């Protein structure tokens, strides 16, 4: 992975926009590397990026059937960013979602925390 912030070219001794110390995330497929506030993440984002193997945008996959087709039926978590295809999801989504969504393991994990809430 990049040793450094693609938005800010800091490391994780500096972000360059803030000026703190910041741990970087990295693209689990093509080691592309953000800062979590760089990336624009709220802090619960900020933090569950790191509970599994991030992908960058130009890389994610579905986490469930695993595939990167049909980008314009793949929704992203409003916590996690994650991406479910609508078709893989149970039930089936016809349409996008609308305001904020929630995938399962963040309202699991996150509880009244997920952006689904109010
Ligand atoms: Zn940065
Ligand atoms: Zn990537
Ligand atoms: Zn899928
Ligand atoms: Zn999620």
């Amino acid at each position: 992975s990049n040793n450094y912030c693609d938005f800010c070219l800091g490391d994780s001794k500096i972000n360059k926009k803030t000026g703190q110390p910041e741990e970087l995330v990295s693209c689990s497929d093509c080691g592309r590397s953000g800062h979590p506030s760089c990336l624009q993440f709220t802090p619960v984002m900020m933090a569950a990026v790191k509970t599994y193997r991030w992908q960058c945008i130009e890389c994610k996959c579905c986490n469930i059937c695993g595939t990167s087709e049909n980008d314009d039926q793949l929704l992203f978590c409003d916590d996690c960013d994650r991406g479910y295809h609508m078709y893989c999801l149970t039930p089936s989504m016809s349409e996008p979602p609308e305001g904020s969504w929630s995938c399962h393991l963040c309202l699991d994990l996150l509880k009244e925390k997920a952006s689904i809430y109010q």
